[PDB]
């Protein structure tokens, strides 16, 4: 997982 | 895991 | 986990 | 981990 | 672990 | 950017 | 910059 | 910059 | 930076 | 910096 975000 | 954010 | 926030 | 946050 | 916070 | 890779 | 490599 | 590799 | 390697 | 590595 990449997650830039809530 | 790589997150930027909550 | 590279976790950058909360 | 690497944390930079709460 | 490396944590910068709290 | 975001590389995986060389 | 986030780099996985080389 | 994060760097995993060199 | 943070860097693991070289 | 944080460095692991040479």
């Amino acid at each position: 997982i990449i997650h830039f975000g809530s």
